[PDB]
């Protein structure tokens, strides 16, 4: 006897109760699609750091293990949700193409970490890490066996479950142009071979073209997710999630060559997927505004690690890391005067989604909680970039700026240019909306005690 | 504002943000996909918990008590099981029994000790550690607490789940007379730092309706919540439980889902359960076992569930939903020791094997098997033995069967007895759709090489 059942995803015809030929397939289809969807989720992170290091040795072209230095508008505007203020020294790297490697660190006031491929925080760098800010030999293991027992004294041996790893500083002082000169020369990365040091490799600097290390999409979404699993080792908390992506065409080991069948439901997988990234980050249901009545948030809720009690932060980590590239203790610090925090909205005071056409105002209460400095970057929605106007400005910072009376800031936000408000205007684009984290460098106590609060943006012309 | 649309729906964005409805449409997706996928991970624990919550209410024997199921009705509620070798298993919660010993007599037997997700920790008996001499296994609790216990003595297991199931079964043709020297000597005892127990004694299987089959709709996931609660958090499952959170299973917290919960839950049981069908039948990642047959080796899944870079989730949903238990001795590959066992869901044709028809099939003479082999017919939906007005859902060669001149045997089904076969026939229930295993209890090098072949099932 024949049989239907009606669901959400259509009717489930059974012919003496087996599903019928038909509903197999379908349900086959159904699922492929279904894992691809929540695989895309897995990989967020994971496709920042590996689109960065694709970009590194093919485009930038920099030797496998090299660092880049990236200061200039040109330089950052490929990197997610950067800022337009503190130098960077940024590499990423295949351990198991450059063996061993060390990162020569000299003595600063920077603040950095090394990550694993899922941006797992290995270590912090310079001030809140081991050196604390008096450098120091940092000597990175490829998780490979071989050098499991390789301990070598008077480094700062880091173990990572990945080979393809990250590492990024930032230069705090104010004085960029004299700190870069004297510190950015002294960074190095260099092998380390058996027991004999190899050439130390300096910090090249980043070239002025178009780039970026966003996440792809469509199909190139999944040939990176290939590509990830082919230069990495499989570790245990992904053993189901390779599983799942077997009849999808990936498999590690395995070209990437898929049937037009599996391309049909990838390229579905990729569009639903974004959709979902978008609606978990902005919806940020794991977490709640940092100040009542307002939308602003804590963008970081991801663990360094990605642990919580009972199960691994796919959501958390999948939210931030879809607007953002790397997490430390500094980034979630609570230590006054040290690290930084940072805050994101991503509507105005009504609730509604930020749009370049429309004119916002943020104002900026006195006495802002940050002991080096606090700003207040744009992005585009889109690709979470600092948004590209004709005023070449992405934001607005603790330097030359009216200042209100009883010692307030406001910034505004607009396609035009509000007068008199020209050193604290952030030109907008039309119909492009965006969004905007408010950086804490070196948040102070009534930043965490949220003694120190502020408001949403607020609309101002329609 | 902008529209995309989608195979989930259209999507919608404002200003490239997605609308509000479009970002709740997501999330709601979102969960069902993932407790959809879920469903199909939690097969083979169900199988177990369900089963030990059978044991625990229904038949009410002791947390850590083994059951003798052996008659037609105590077998019945067992997911594809034989009705020829008496059955000896039980249930239990490490963490709630503490260190559990199994008092194992010298015997011919064949059985395994499994954790809650079915990976094999050990055989039991002939292939196992005692090899059917009998001995003690101490099976330890995962908690840090015990991280070090291993007294002399016992072979000591180390599950890192805490609910394992322990299964034997009785292989020696003369069953009335083996029982009542094995069974009774076969008792599990509790091992608290030095002293032991009172032994527990196996309890036969009450007369009455069970089945530790997975539930469905809410109450397959309330089972899954359990599962959860019971056991610690694995490595290889964190994700599965990120996933499970907002849909309001936690490890710690009470099952108490909202009116959105349940409604995702509901279809994701129905849409998982329809997934687990088609993966299990269609079975893409084996192949016939005989070329130009329908027949397959029903067991694609590893001991440990581990393959080179994944870990079995399909081929664990596959055969689990349709069977219980793995050892290394279901998988032999030893002539003359283990088990085998093929399974066929459709005819010659290709056609889904159906109650109201007649069908045959031709067992070649001289079968590699130095046990029996048997043919045991299954009803699809609940997979469990075939309920007919016969009370037979089999043919075994330990039966009376009509041999053929040639030695081949002809085993028939169908809603009524074929003429002078009654003997070589298993009834079978109009509209209801019916698939079969045969197993080589004691498989022969004949079948590990494929010398010795079998056709499909003909109808009529
Ligand atoms: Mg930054
Ligand atoms: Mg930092
Ligand atoms: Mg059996
Ligand atoms: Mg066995």
């Amino acid at each position: 006897q024949e049989t239907v059942v009606p669901s959400r995803v259509g009717d489930l015809k059974f012919e003496s109760d087996f599903p019928t030929q038909e509903t197999m397939k379908n349900m086959l289809n159904e699922m492929d699609f279904q894992r691809a969807t929540q695989a895309y989720l897995w990989g967020i992170p994971a496709s920042s750091i590996m689109e960065w290091l694709n970009v590194s040795r093919n485009d930038f072209k920099f030797e496998e293990g090299q660092m880049g230095f990236f200061n200039t508008l040109k330089q950052k505007q490929g990197i997610i949700t950067a800022n337009f203020t503190t130098p960077y020294v940024i590499g990423t790297w295949n351990l198991e193409k450059t063996g061993p490697l060390i990162i020569n660190l000299p003595e600063a006031k920077m603040a950095g970490m090394m990550l694993d491929v899922h941006q797992r925080v290995l270590s912090d760098l310079s001030l809140l890490g081991p050196d604390k800010g008096k450098g120091g030999k940092y000597l990175i293991v490829p998780p490979g066996e071989k050098y499991k027992d390789l301990n070598p004294k008077g480094y700062y041996v880091i173990r990572p479950k990945t080979n393809v790893v990250y590492g990024g500083i930032r230069i705090l002082e104010p004085d960029v142009d004299r700190v870069v000169k004297q510190v950015v020369p002294n960074i190095t990365t260099q092998p380390y071979a058996d027991g004999k040091l190899g050439r130390k490799i300096p910090v090249a600097q980043v070239p002025e073209i178009d780039w970026t290390h966003i996440p792809k999409d469509g199909l190139e979404y999944w040939k990176t997710i290939h590509q990830i699993i082919q230069e990495n080792p499989v570790e245990e908390r992904d053993r189901f999630v390779m599983a799942q992506l077997k009849f999808l065409g990936i498999e590690k080991g395995k070209p990437f060559n898929p049937t037009e069948e599996q391309k049909k439901i990838l390229l579905e997988a990729s569009k639903v997927g974004r959709a979902m990234a978008q609606s978990n980050d902005y919806t940020k249901r794991f977490t709640q505004p940092y100040w009542k009545g307002t939308n602003w948030k804590d963008a970081i809720s991801v663990s360094l690690d990605q642990r919580s009690e009972n199960y691994d932060e796919l959501d958390e980590r999948a939210a931030w890391f879809y607007e953002a590239i790397t997490v430390s203790r500094g980034m979630k610090s609570t230590i006054p005067g040290f690290g930084q925090r940072y805050l994101v909205t991503y509507q105005d005071s009504d609730g509604n989604w930020l749009s370049g056409e429309h004119t916002y105002k943020l104002h900026v209460p006195a006495n802002v909680p940050a002991s080096n400095f606090w700003s207040t970057t744009v992005y585009d929605e889109n690709n979470r970039l600092m948004i590209i106007n004709d005023a070449g400005s992405p934001d607005i910072s603790s330097r030359k700026n009216l200042k209100v009376n009883s010692d307030g800031s406001i910034d505004v936000y607009y396609g035009p240019k509000p007068v008199k408000g020209y050193e604290n205007n952030w030109v907008q684009t039309n119909p492009g909306e965006g969004w905007f984290t408010y950086f804490r460098f070196y948040g102070p106590t009534e930043k965490m005690f949220d003694k120190s609060w502020t408001m949403g943006d607020i609309e101002l012309v329609k």
